[PDB]
């Protein structure tokens, strides 16, 4: 009797969003709501169709996760005008009204976490050095991606500016390092090209890779320039999301780290919150200062997300039930 909640997921080719999907379809009906499931195939026009036949079949709620953030304004303004209102997840969608509360992780710390891990690793603090750094970042149209470049630049500015990370390529802007798609095939590209224009000589320390499918590029492209032996041994790579391939790479010593965002979280945040707006309540928020999408900044709840190597894995992986033991072989 509760309706029907239309939830639009940008891909299935970043396992994540499978799971972000599964877990919202089995918690609200747990809430006593149908849902209408979709994945774009990041293809921005399937998500703007799927959204707008969402609109059009009456769901009650959208719940959309965007694969291209500015891509919906007309499409929202519809649902607006039908009364359904718009959770943002995961990823902020910008330059329209109306969105009405945003849930995601705390994506400034996400990149925090990613470059802890390199200057802790590499003993910079200390004195130790130089070593040389390069960055990725995520999509331009995915606003976290700048979230995530600047919470780990936040880190690593002050070792940069000394000298003791040197960023070989000078390849150091957000607009210079951004990866279309999140695609591991251009990830692996412009790691090729920076090995062999860059390093013509000396090696690459550390890799800011903010992304799992990144961070199986990167290393592929690595593999390719000679490293990964006992003479050579690949640089610290982090991610983002504890991909399954991306744990198997962290187990056998290749991947140095991701970071998990358990999406059994976020889709029950994401569901409890959404039933508060159906039903008249108040959506809990802890952050109403950050998320500025262009036109406002969106009410959100950001949750926790958790850094991971090989010391932790099974802890924060397994022992949690995330994943089986043979899921991750
Ligand atoms: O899909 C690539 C990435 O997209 C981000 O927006 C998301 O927060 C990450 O967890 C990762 O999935």
């Amino acid at each position: 009797a509760k309706g029907t909640v239309g939830i639009a997921m940008p891909t299935k080719s970043s396992e994540r969003w499978v799971a972000d999907g599964q877990n919202m379809v089995d918690q609200f009906k747990a809430f006593g709501y149908d849902t209408d499931l979709q994945y774009g195939d990041d293809v921005v026009q399937n998500q703007v169709s799927q959204i707008e036949n969402m609109i059009t079949k009456g769901v009650k709620l959208l719940v959309i996760a965007p694969i291209d953030g500015s891509s919906l304004t007309n499409t929202l303004q519809h649902a607006a005008d039908l009364k359904i209102p718009v959770i943002s997840y995961d990823r902020l969608i910008k330059g329209t009204p109306n969105v009405d509360y945003y849930a995601t992780f705390d994506n400034t710390k996400v990149g925090v976490l990613q470059a802890n891990y390199i200057v802790d690793t590499l003993g910079v603090a200390d004195g130790k050095g130089p070593f040389n750094l390069e960055l990725f970042a995520g999509s331009p149209d995915d606003n976290n991606a700048t979230y995530f470049f600047q919470g780990a630049m936040s880190v690593l500015q002050p070792y940069i500016d000394s000298g003791k990370l040197v960023v070989k390529s000078g390849q150091t802007t957000f607009d210079q390092i951004a990866t279309l798609r999140w695609d591991g095939g251009l990830a692996q590209s412009r790691m090729d090209n920076l090995l062999s224009q860059a390093y013509t000589s000396g090696r690459v320390d550390a890799v800011l890779s903010p992304y799992d499918g990144i961070s199986r590029g990167v290393i592929s492209a690595l593999k390719s320039a000679g490293y990964g032996n006992a003479a050579k041994p690949l640089p610290i790579v982090t991610g983002q999301d504890a991909e399954l391939a991306s744990v198997k790479s962290i187990v056998a010593g290749e991947q140095t780290q991701t970071v998990f965002k358990d999406t059994r979280e976020l889709a029950k945040a994401a569901v409890q919150e959404a039933d508060a707006v159906l039903t008249g309540g108040t959506p809990q928020v802890n952050d109403t200062e950050t998320y500025d999408n262009g036109v406002k900044v969106v009410p959100s709840y950001l949750l926790d997300p958790v850094s991971v190597d090989k010391s932790n894995y099974k802890k924060v992986l397994i022992d949690s039930g995330y994943y089986t033991e043979t899921q991750v072989q």
